[PDB]
């Protein structure tokens, strides 16, 4: 019934009730480090995250979600390919059924275990609303994440999983922290794309970090265990959440280092 990613109502199907699933500028693409090339122009990123602002954590029946307080410009993105504020308004996790796979871009055709979106709007346009009705109007920053030591955090909020194990259900969470979430180095890919579910909006300006993060498997597997599905339903469990690589058409992915 509703969209999502199965073999019945997955990506591969979306094209028909968004017809912007075939569009010139969707995500999430695959990065060919050796196409993508570096770009003098773009300025310096800020990823002043400064005050925190996270209010939510919810399931939502697509992905496990954080909402954070966007009144003010308490947590912001500036630089890079940006012209003017950003935001942050929402972060959620793509995660993978295997180790394998689950991010959504991919580096030279490697996928990572899971993806992380930090999503912001262009504090230009009053609100979110009318920002995704504009070409430059998001700003999404993408983490990869690799299996191996465990993230700090993100302990805290594993710990309260099973409180929303299941589509509809939230937790109050003012504890999160979007800068526990980032890796040391800030070089990233930028291009034009979309949102990566629907109504797949081509309103994204794609800033990927090129450098991983790593989470323990105790973590990630107790993200696996977050459920599709609403209490008291068939277990579905919330894996492999992600849109393969869409095309590139002609777009350019420019490299914000040498
Ligand atoms: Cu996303």
């Amino acid at each position: 019934h509703h969209w999502g990613y199965g073999k019945h109502n997955g990506p591969e199907h979306w094209h028909k009730d968004f017809p912007i699933a075939k569009g010139e500028r969707q995500s999430p693409v695959d990065i060919d480090t050796h196409t993508a090339k570096y770009d003098p122009s773009l300025k310096p990123l800020s990823v002043s995250y400064d005050q925190a602002t996270s209010l939510r954590i919810l399931n939502n029946g697509h992905a496990f979600n954080v909402e954070f307080d966007d009144s003010q410009d308490k947590a912001v993105l500036k630089g890079g390919p940006l012209d003017g504020t950003y935001r942050l308004i929402q972060s959620h996790l793509h995660m993978g059924s295997l180790d394998g796979q689950g991010s959504e871009h991919t580096v030279d055709k490697k996928k990572y275990a899971a993806e992380l979106h930090l999503v912001h709007w262009n504090t230009k346009y009053g609100d979110f609303g009318k920002a995704v009705q504009q070409p430059d109007g998001l700003a999404v920053l993408g983490i990869f994440l690799k299996v191996g030591s465990a993230k700090p955090g993100l302990q805290k909020v594993v710990d309260v999983l099973d409180s929303i194990k299941t589509k509809g259900k939230s937790a109050d969470f003012t504890n999160f922290d979007p800068r526990g979430l980032l890796p040391e180095s800030l070089d990233y890919w930028t291009y034009p794309g979309s949102l990566t579910t629907p109504p797949l909006l081509e309103c994204v300006t794609w800033i990927v970090l090129k450098e991983p993060i790593s989470v323990s498997s105790e973590q990630v597997l107790k993200f696996r265990k977050l459920n599709f599905n609403g209490e008291g339903e068939p277990e579905e469990l919330m894996v492999d959440n992600w849109r393969p690589a869409q095309p590139l058409k002609n777009r350019q992915i420019k490299a914000s280092f040498k």
